[PDB]
């Protein structure tokens, strides 16, 4: 029915792992291949198909070391997953913007034939941190056939992005004390329409560098999130819908369910 489908059927435990059920190879990418971006590292499932494609994009003064595991353990459930460097650390959000479209173009234009022939250009997503994560809602906001923008504990200048329809998945940290969800990410929850397929997820215990290790709840729902409009797969809506509850990980989850 659904010919975008990938991987076993889901479960809790199956999305909590380390590593998903994909095994994925690498294709470094130098920064001299890199055009308008500071390269970075192409992740990509070794099975022979098509999936979507997701860049994501660290945040001030980070490099892609910082959300290295994340893009591994995403293209482990069936993505090609780039973590880019920047240009420079210092780069603002709407450059980063620039950069994840920069990183969408290299994957599918400028990789190997190996990375490009697992691509299904058609079903592109963005993600960032914090400064990469203002740059996930402004490309969002530009480029409107993206299938998923994930902006974890996002900041940009600008808090209203109600023009964005792309289903759009706020990660928040209840900690986090550089870009508050309280000014930043719940401001720009709040400014994205009803209308839109959304969800605001707020870490627990959580600063606002906890995206840049291992974290099973934020590895669950991004792939989540990744899976039901990426790939349009239903079999995780009940994931994202009621969705998580709390009392444990998750401090709190709003959402426009159902989906
Ligand atoms: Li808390």
């Amino acid at each position: 029915m659904n010919p975008y489908e990938r991987g076993p059927n889901p479960t809790d435990a199956l999305l909590e792992a380390r590593s998903g059920p994909f095994s994925v190879s690498e294709e470094n990418v130098s920064r001299l291949s890199a055009s308008g971006f500071g390269g970075g590292t192409i992740y990509y499932p070794r099975e022979n198909n098509t999936y979507g494609a997701v860049a994501i994009s660290p945040g001030y003064t980070g490099t892609e070391a910082s959300i290295a595991w994340l893009g591994e353990r995403i293209a482990s459930h069936g993505f090609v997953v780039i973590t880019i460097d920047t240009i420079t650390t210092l780069d603002q959000p709407d450059s980063r913007a620039e950069q994840l479209n920069a990183a969408l173009n290299h994957m599918i234009n400028r990789a190997s034939s190996t990375v490009r022939s697992r691509i299904d250009s058609s079903r592109l997503a963005v993600m960032g941190h914090s400064m990469g994560g203002g740059g996930s809602l402004r490309l969002a906001s530009q480029r409107p056939d993206l299938k998923a923008a994930i902006p974890l504990t996002p900041w940009h200048l600008n808090k209203n992005w109600s023009s964005v329809t792309v289903p759009t998945l706020i990660i928040g940290a209840d900690l986090d004390t550089i870009a508050p969800v309280a000014t930043s990410a719940k401001p720009i929850y709040n400014s994205l329409p009803s209308s839109i397929s959304k969800a605001y997820l707020e870490l627990d215990g959580a600063t606002h560098f906890a995206p840049n290790i291992p974290n099973k709840i934020i590895g669950k729902y991004s792939v989540a999130w990744l899976k039901r409009f990426v790939d349009n797969d239903t079999r995780y809506t009940q994931f994202l819908c009621p969705g998580p509850r709390d009392g444990g990980e998750v401090e709190e989850y709003r959402s426009t369910c159902p989906f």
